[PDB]
C-alpha cells in the first residue's frame, strides 16, 4: 500500500554519465557504446548564446577541444558530428556499462526519470513528465545541461530527453537523443515563453484510481458522465480532452477496481467544480497528473 | 531553477540488493562485505506472524535453509544470526560492488531515499521522511520487505531504513541496519496504531525558502513573530515545535535569501491561518515537509 512518486532506478543511466567541457563550458555527456552525447550549446560562450550559427561555431572545433572525462579517465575523441541540437562525439573506447537501449520520442504526457548531473556525476533521481505545451518542470542549475530522461523495460534504458534550456519562466526543454527539440523551443538565449500548461486528464484519473486501490475513495461519488460532457467542463479547466484511445488505456484500472472509466470522469467532473474542500488524495490537495495509466499499473503491481 | 522531490542516485544500492528465501516466503537482502540483512520475519509462516517466537523459530532453520540469490547466482550462506529485528546472514563471497557504507539511525524529520525491491530486483526509488511518529509513508507491496532508506556523502552510502511491517492503515514501520525498529512497533501482525503524524516544521520552513529562492514569493507577508508566539499557532495546528537548533540549522537558507527566520516563521503562521486560498507553491497546494534544510541547499547548490 502507499503511492510514491518513483523514479526508475538510475544505476544504469548513471554508468552513461561523462563530463564534456569545450573551452570554459562544462555540461554533462551521455556515452553508450563509442559514441558521446551532449548539447551543441557545449561549444558556445554564454555571448555566443544570443544568437548562434552552430555550423559556423563547430567550425572552430576540432575533436581535440571537445574534453571527454569518465570519472577522472579521459576518453579521446576521434570524431564529432552535429545531429540538429546534439553533438555525438566518437570516442575510441566502447562504454563498459553501455546497458541495452533505446531512443525514443515521447508525446505529451508521458512520465520519465531524470538523472540530474553535474560535471558528469549524479547529483539525483526525479520523476518528470512531458507537459501538454513541452516543456518539462524540472529541477536543472547551471552545469545540469546533457542531464537526460528515460524509463526503463526491465534491463532496457528508453531514453527520451536530453536537458539544454531553462526558459525565462524557469520552466525547462531539451530534445530528443537525436537532438529535435520538444515542441518550439531553440537552443537560443532569446524570450521564448510556453503555452498552456494544462493537466494532463487521463494521468489525473489514473492517479485518482491509484487512490481508489489504495484506500483514499472519499472524492467517488454517484454519478457518470459521457466524454462529450466531461470534456466540456475538461476545457473549462483548461484539462486535455480526453479520448477513447485514453479510455481504452483506463481499461485495466477500471477492471481492477470495477469503477467505469465514465464514473471516475464524473467524480473528476466534480472535484473540478466543487474543490477538494481541505481535503487530500493520496497526500496531495491539487489533482496530481504525472503518473501515466502504465506508472499506476506498474507500481500498484510491483514490477522490477 | 525548480525544485523536485529527488532521490538520491541509487546506482550504489542497487549493487547491494539480493533474494532472500526461507521456505515459502522471498523478500529482499542487503549484501555488504560477506554480510546479507534482512528482515527476521523470512522465517515466519504469515500463521507465524499472529504471535512469533523468533528465537525458537530460528532454532528450526541452518544455514542452508536461507537461501540467497545475486542476480541469478546462488550465494553460500556459511553462518547466520540475529540481531534485534535483523538477520545477518555471513556469505563466503564478500559482495564486489560493496559501496563505502555507515549504518545510521535517523531521527524524525530526517529524508532519506528508499530504493524499492522485489525478488531482489529494484523496482523504483522515492524520497520519504522519518515521520515524528516514526512510520514512514511509502510504497510499498508483499515482497518488498528488505528495501532499504539511504543517504549518500559522495561515494558513502549511509544506510538508515529496512522496511518490516504495513499496519492496518496501510502506513510503513521499520528498522535501522541493526534492528531496532523506528519507535514502538515490533514485528508481528498485531494491532498497532501510530500516534499523531505532526508536519515537521522545520522543513516546512526549509521548503518555503527553496520556494523564494525558485522564485514563488507571493506568500512573503510584512509580520515578524518569536518562537514562542509561532509555537503556539504550530501546536494548534499539529506542526512540530520549532527550536532554536531548527533556527541555527536554517541560517544559511536565511543567509542566501535575506529572509530572517522568524519572518519566514510568521509567513508560515499566516499560511496555517489563513490557508493557500487556492494558490500554489512550487507546484503544491499544501505545505511540504518532507525536504530537510541540508536536502534545500543540496538541490539549490547542485551536490553530487
Ligand atoms: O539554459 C541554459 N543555457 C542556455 C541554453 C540555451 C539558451 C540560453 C542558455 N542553462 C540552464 C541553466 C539552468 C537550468 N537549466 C539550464
Ligand atoms: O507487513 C508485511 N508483513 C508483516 C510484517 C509484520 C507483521 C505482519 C506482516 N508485508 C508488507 C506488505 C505490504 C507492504 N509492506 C509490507
Amino acid at each position: 500500500s502507499g503511492f510514491r512518486k518513483m523514479a526508475f532506478p538510475s544505476g544504469k543511466v548513471e554508468g552513461c554519465m561523462v563530463q564534456v567541457t569545450c573551452g570554459t563550458t562544462t555540461l554533462n555527456g551521455l556515452w553508450l557504446d563509442d559514441v558521446v552525447y551532449c548539447p551543441r550549446h557545449v561549444i558556445c560562450t554564454s555571448e555566443d548564446m544570443l544568437n548562434p550559427n552552430y555550423e559556423d561555431l563547430l567550425i572552430r572545433k576540432s575533436n581535440h577541444n571537445f574534453l571527454v572525462q569518465a570519472g577522472n579517465v579521459q576518453l579521446r575523441v576521434i570524431g564529432h558530428s552535429m545531429q540538429n541540437c546534439v553533438l555525438k562525439l566518437k570516442v575510441d573506447t566502447a562504454n563498459p556499462k553501455t546497458p541495452k537501449y533505446k531512443f525514443v520520442r515521447i508525446q505529451p504526457g508521458q512520465t520519465f526519470s531524470v538523472l540530474a548531473c553535474y560535471n558528469g556525476s549524479p547529483s539525483g533521481v526525479y520523476q518528470c513528465a512531458m507537459r501538454p505545451n513541452f516543456t518539462i518542470k524540472g529541477s536543472f542549475l547551471n552545469g545540469s545541461c546533457g542531464s537526460v530522461g528515460f524509463n526503463i523495460d526491465y534491463d532496457c534504458v528508453s531514453f527520451c530527453y536530453m536537458h539544454h534550456m531553462e526558459l525565462p519562466t524557469g520552466v525547462h526543454a531539451g530534445t530528443d537523443l537525436e537532438g529535435n527539440f520538444y515542441g518550439p523551443f531553440v537552443d537560443r538565449q532569446t524570450a521564448q515563453a510556453a503555452g498552456t500548461d494544462t493537466t494532463i486528464t487521463v494521468n489525473v484519473l489514473a492517479w485518482l484510481y491509484a487512490a481508489v486501490i489504495n484506500g483514499d475513495r472519499w472524492f467517488l461519488n454517484r454519478f457518470t458522465t459521457t466524454l462529450n460532457d466531461f470534456n466540456l467542463v475538461a476545457m473549462k479547466y483548461n484539462y486535455e480532452p480526453l479520448t477513447q484511445d485514453h479510455v481504452d488505456i483506463l481499461g485495466p484500472l477500471s477492471a481492477q477496481t470495477g469503477i467505469a472509466v465514465l464514473d471516475m470522469c464524473a467524480s473528476l467532473k466534480e472535484l473540478l467544480q466543487n474543490g477538494m474542500n481541505g481535503r487530500t488524495i493520496l497526500g496531495s490537495a491539487l489533482l496530481e497528473d504525472e503518473f501515466t495509466p502504465f506508472d499506476v499499473v506498474r507500481q500498484c503491481s510491483g514490477v522490477t
